[PDB]
């Protein structure tokens, strides 16, 4: 396979002594005595060696030449696994792959070795991680800063059904990728109280924690360029003995562990510390390297991006330094602020909106508060002389918030100090202009952008997809991996039979190798012949997990009612992990199980259906599923869904999709031509047109004989004989307060997965679908979005060349 | 200087070439940003590099010929720093001096910038530490186990005259040294409950915390080879969600910290967790390569030395894996177990001795206490046998001692299990058998023995103290450095000027050295020309760091009295810790700063006479003091001081000793001659006659002005202005409840001092007499110790044999 680099002889004779001197002096073992892990590292050791030379000029150039520099700030990083990823954009692949071969060694089982770097919950990470990978291949001068978990996003364990969370030791081993930099550590400050002298505000008598940075290198594709992501580790002073020492773990709990909970706001301490702590080190830092390249300039040589509200309080520090430190009056300090940073914001649900108690604020960072409230008044300000006389306008746009206990929105907060605002999909972007942020988008039109998401297409196809990477480029060449748009070129193949042949071989060979997969490491047999329907996401409500529940359960009782019909074989799979505290989604991962053990075990079904919950989903599962998939599930309620990105990996990687016009899915068939696209469902239009009218399930209920069914079997305990009233807090959920509709799309769902199953039942036409699709995905790269976020609101232009090493 | 082996060109050329690798892909550096300390680093990691070689085949060579294993078990291991002994042990000092010279490096400045080992107390600590290089010069195959605390005794500050603890964060850089074994991870029990069933005892419902290994090399002196010590770090087991993942530290607060009481048991029960973690894990390996080499043949492939009744667990958790898991009968195992276990004792002090409660080991370990109960049972049946009637024998030798609480003597029950049990100097070896262990010893005298310590020559001369090693090798080669007995032939130079002004010449230069030292990292300035009194070691009653301070203030009021006479000028230099929760020992630390704000700002006194603080004293300072020193102070109350290891220390570097006949203190003067020492003071005999009379402080008080002026100028506030009563508490312990005696030797002291001033007027006469010491002090070499331990006691024979690589 071409697309893997070249082989040299040289080459692979280097690769193979570096191996076996890591494995001596860096592992310090016997070629007797080394176990898969072993040679895994000895592995990982030797392709790191060839990252640092790069990796070293890279930043030496960035501090030449000088340019302005990209901040991304971001509290998750969904990184994945690092060592094929490396050997890709390296271009060290089959290298690697003969060197090791050569030794008697798999690459493919070592590579499964390593553990993934889980500093995420779902896409708000993983998209930090692909915007990491396209702003180092664009050549921008750009540094990810976040958190060193030494805990990422829980293992998911399923016992009896019920979703169990272990805790994710992924640095048990260590970590070859980062480089511990202890001397570049600095000062954090909590608590405290706020002196008012003669010359400006002192901020005195706090509680010092020390940010310790380690730095992993961030590859571009085959263009020399490693950039660095620096993530923080909390370290307490050295300044009963025994219980004093003991104690500093306190402090250092800080970066302990990766909050999971992605649906519903916790205002807790921990959470707010940190926030704090990330931004407060990550800001010295930016600070640092400025100071050695006047503030006029701090906006022309630095852009910050926060992803979501989790690092807002960026906006307060910096005006503190600004003010406090610097001594800036405070309008400059302001406009300093205002064209530095840029927000981006990625969901419209209220209950996952950051709403701080001041209290806590008032405790935690009092000088930070009263720069919040002077921000507030002065914004105020502005409204009033904008819209004199709507005092109503003035409580809606307020950063404080009034009532029980008062809080501080921290999204009003960034809209006030930045100068672009972005939603993550055309549609998205509009609902926040029309709804949640219309006020301020009246005020400040000029402020509001757009930025569909994407994802890179090394990791998302190249890696995980090496046979459909090499058909294409067989055909198109290899600049598509860094220029997406060119897979437009394969319309022209859509009625070549060698190719719709190839495409459609590449996808059994893909489902057969994780049908595989799935009894060797879980003991579950499944029929590659059968239509391959996933949904695998974060479990919530407003991703529908349930309504496909409910087309599984009605596809089962169709079989039951006619057994010898024929209908389309399916292997349905659903996979993700739950909130820890998330009592519904917990209750969904528990139905889903359920069917199964009924549906699993009916002989009269034999292998037309099969229901499968696919454990512990993470971004290595995902990269193995997705290339396996036929039919991708993007089905959450019109307008719930910001943009999606598993949308996206699905779409590129030859599987059709059903989904209603939500997020991003609006702009894939766009694309693609709604005539590719199983598209179902209310528009938004639609969901608020029932909301004034009021949405009432009952009345699905009483004129959907096949849906009263379904009830009633979940209701008399069908799916759950020894505990009849287990999915009573379901049944009640969807019957009196459904915030998602599931009922009002029941039908239109049934309906298009039956246009589904048509498809799938002519191969020809089924595949030349998926080639219209693959074809017309380009515009998903993330190549693309950081192309607009740099040019629309960083202000730097990226750059394709090679670097000189 | 040619005992720092060749400096070859092609070794320089490779030496050179590895540094800057390691600076490059180790460190990821520029050159042109590197620091000191990356300099460091990449010179320990060249180093490192070729101990690995060794280190493989040595412990691969030991699997091949299967001898008989050594396990040397203790809480504390005082390694000090590792880079100089591994460049000394493996001939590469003079090449890496080169190397680095070359470089445009000065070594000597990168040596000071590695942080201390310091997981010991003190003596006891550091004779591990040193053992450990004895026992790899010897060819044992020896394992040193302990705790890899990350927390080591604290770093000293004085402030305001002060001691302030600080933690010693001595892995905040990282360890170069050591090497992480996850993969060799064990399970460790706590708490729990035990079942009797059918057949045999069951411990269930226990609690699981993992012990991580992590193996540092220990190379023998030119040998090639390269033995382990394997210290064990805590890991909890990864099976509110926040909150049990930072429960977790719970559990790894085991090997957090060092504790620092040296003088007073406390039952803590954090403590004893530490003492059940490191044998519980240890004898897993210990099994574990025993079973890969019947349990009869257990004592001859196994033999456990416990470092002082720390590891004594290690007695009753034998007993419970062959009994409870093996199957043994409990005769079988006892007799294996006796036959492997080999106890050390370092005090007769009875307030250091440890006493656990039962109710402690009854709750975290319930199966131990009914092994100790059974183990207590029928060992006094023994006794009752062989004293018929005696029952007063029966309640003074039980393992379990009656009273308030109920509590288990340690000693007791180490003496049991044990087939040999060993003082550390002949004094206190017979110390042991009159008085504390009386009983035992006419039970079972066999099992008594005395191995007088020794220290290291590599560390305690060739790597402190190159210069008096280089004149003594120019005459006598270098044999002597493993073979330190040869130091004997010295006496034949005794009259030989020109040796005489080289020996003198050295301490001049060492002196010089030192006071340079304590100008730049501590600005107080000396006279290099007067005489160095020097008394270093852990702060401690018992050791009368007091008695030297009525010395002291005895000069300072005799000159006051006489400033017109002349008088030796003496530079008295006192350091050491004190125990945290050690009141007296924390006020004497006080007294002797608050002697040196009068002393040192006396315009009359001059440059006469200067009493310094040593602060943070540690292996590292103990490496630049005791070269430069004139005078030793080994000053303990007759039949308190074990053995002393600093006074050997001292011996070996030209220094003179005035000291008490305690500990080793004996055996120097024996092998010196005693007209070549400076004893005083009551011999342990003397000191009983007083018990028995009554030691009353007030006679002394009343007969000797000298004295009676000091503890009246105490109790005034002369040294204390502000603070009149500050040392009260010191005259009162003095006056009325001192138990050990310091007034009873002022006088002696006091005169046997003027005969120091005497000779040290007699510049070759002086140096005649140090010649005498060093040419003696062979029998002090931890390889003599090593050697008898292995003979006498393992039942191993010793080996000065290169090994093949
Ligand atoms: O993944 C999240 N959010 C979180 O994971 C989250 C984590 C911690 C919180 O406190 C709140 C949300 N949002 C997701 O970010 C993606 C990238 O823009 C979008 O495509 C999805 O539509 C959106 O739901
Ligand atoms: O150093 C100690 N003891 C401790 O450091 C200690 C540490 C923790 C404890 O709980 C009790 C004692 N003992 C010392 O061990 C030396 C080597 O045998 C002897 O030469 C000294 O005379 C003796 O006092
Ligand atoms: O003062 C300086 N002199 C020379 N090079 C420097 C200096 N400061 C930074 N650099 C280079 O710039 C890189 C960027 O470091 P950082 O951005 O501060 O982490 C460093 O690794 C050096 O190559
Ligand atoms: O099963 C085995 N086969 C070959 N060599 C072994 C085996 N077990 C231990 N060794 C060798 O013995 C050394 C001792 O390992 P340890 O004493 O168990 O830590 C290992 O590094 C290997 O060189
Ligand atoms: C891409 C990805 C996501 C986001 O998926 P959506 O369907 O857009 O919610 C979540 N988790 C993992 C591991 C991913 O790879
Ligand atoms: C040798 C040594 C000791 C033991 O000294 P003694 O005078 O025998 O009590 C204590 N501390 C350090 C750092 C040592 O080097």
């Amino acid at each position: 396979i071409s697309v893997r680099g070249l082989a040299g002889v040289e080459n692979v004779t280097e690769l193979k002594k570096n191996f076996n001197r890591h494995l001596h002096f860096t592992l310090v073992k016997d070629r007797n005595v080394a176990t898969p892990r072993d040679y895994y590292f000895a592995l990982a050791h030797t392709v790191r060696d060839h990252l640092v030379g790069r990796w070293i000029r890279t930043q030496q150039h960035y501090y030449e030449k000088d340019p302005k520099r990209i901040y991304y700030l971001s509290l998750e990083f969904y990184m994945g696994r690092t060592l094929q990823n490396t050997m890709v954009n390296l271009a060290l692949e089959n290298a690697c792959d003969e060197a090791t071969y050569q030794l008697g060694l798999d690459m493919e089982e070592l590579e499964e070795i390593e553990e993934d770097a889980g500093l995420g919950n779902g896409g708000l990470g993983r998209l930090a991680a692909c915007f990491l990978d396209s702003m180092a291949t664009l050549g921008l001068a750009a540094y990810g800063y976040g958190i060193r978990y030494e805990f990422g996003i829980f293992n998911q364990k399923i016992c009896g059904g019920w979703q169990m969370e272990e805790a994710d030791d992924w640095l048990r081993y260590g970590n070859p990728w980062e480089k511990a930099r202890p001397e570049f550590t600095l000062p954090v400050h909590f608590y405290g109280r706020v002196e008012h002298t003669s010359q400006g505000a002192k901020w005195v008598d706090t509680q010092v924690v020390l940010a310790m940075p380690y730095d992993t290198p961030v590859p571009g594709y085959r263009n020399n360029v490693v950039n660095t992501m620096r993530l923080w580790s909390a370290k307490a002073p050295n300044d009963g003995y025994i219980q004093a020492v003991l104690d500093r773990n306190l402090a250092e709990n800080i970066s302990r562990v990766l909050y999971p909970n992605d649906n519903f706001f916790e205002g807790k301490e921990l959470r707010l510390k940190q926030e704090y702590f990330v931004v407060a080190a990550t800001l010295q830092d930016i600070i640092r390297r400025f100071k050695s390249s006047n503030f006029d300039a701090f906006p022309d040589k630095v852009a910050i991006q926060l992803n979501d509200t989790h690092p807002s309080l960026a906006i307060p520090e910096l005006m503190r330094v600004l003010v406090d430190l610097e001594r800036l009056d405070w309008d400059k300090a302001w406009e300093v602020t205002v064209k530095t940073c840029a927000y981006t914001n990625h969901t419209v649900i209220p209950e996952a909106l950051e709403r701080w108690p001041v209290h806590l604020l008032e405790t935690l960072l009092p000088r930070h508060l009263q720069i919040i409230y002077e921000i507030n008044q002065r914004f105020l300000n502005r409204v009033a002389a904008a819209f004199p006389g709507d005092v109503d306008r003035l409580r809606r746009m307020s950063l404080v918030e009034e009532g029980a206990v008062k809080r501080i929105n921290m999204a009003h907060l960034c809209i006030a100090g930045s100068h672009a605002v972005n939603g993550v999909a055309r549609i998205h972007s509009e609902i926040l202009k029309k709804t949640i942020f219309k006020d301020f988008y009246e005020l400040e039109p000029h402020k509001f952008q757009n930025k569909t998401n994407g994802i890179t297409p090394r990791r998302w196809l190249v890696l995980c997809n090496p046979g459909l990477a090499e058909i294409i480029a067989e055909r198109i060449g290899e600049e598509y991996i860094s220029d997406l748009d060119q897979l437009r070129k394969l319309l022209s193949y859509v009625d070549d039979e060698a190719f719709i042949r190839d495409v459609a071989k590449v996808k059994q060979e893909n489902k057969l190798k994780f049908a595989a997969y799935l009894e060797r490491e879980y003991k579950v047999h499944i029929n590659p012949n059968s239509l391959f329907d996933v949904q695998v996401k974060r479990i919530h409500e407003y991703k529908r997990q349930l309504l496909n529940c409910l087309h599984v359960i009605t596809l089962y009782n169709r079989i039951k009612k006619e057994p010898n019909k024929f209908v389309v074989p399916r292997t349905v799979m659903i996979g993700g992990k739950a909130a820890p505290g998330y009592h519904m989604a917990k209750m969904i991962i528990k139905l889903i199980t359920a069917i199964g053990d009924v549906v699993n075990h009916d002989p009269v079904v034999g292998d037309r259906l099969r229901v499968i919950f696919l454990e512990n989903y993470r971004v290595s599962l995902a990269e193995k599923v997705i290339p396996a998939a036929d039919l991708s599930e993007q089905i959450s309620t019109a307008g719930t869904e910001a943009s999606g990105t598993g949308n996206m990996k699905f779409m590129l990687n030859g599987a059709l999709t059903i989904g209603t016009m939500d997020g991003a899915n609006v702009e894939m068939a766009e694309e693609a031509g709604e005539e590719n696209f199983f598209i179902f469902g209310m528009r938004v239009e639609d969901v608020d047109r029932l909301d004034q009218r009021g949405y009432n399930a009952q009345e699905y209920y009483d004129r959907i004989p096949e849906l009263r069914q379904i009830i009633e079997q979940l209701s008399s305990g069908f799916f759950s004989p020894k505990q009849p009233d287990l999915f009573k807090d379901i049944v009640n959920m969807l019957m009196h307060h459904d915030r998602f509709k599931v009922f009002a799309d029941y039908e239109e769902y049934v309906k298009c997965q039956e246009r589904v199953s048509a498809l799938y039942k002519n191969p020809r036409e089924w595949t030349r679908m998926v080639i219209r699709n693959i074809a017309t995905s380009g515009k998903f790269s993330s190549d693309r979005t950081i192309a607009q976020y740099a040019r629309e609101i960083w202000g730097v232009e990226p750059s394709r060349q090679r670097l000189p090493a």
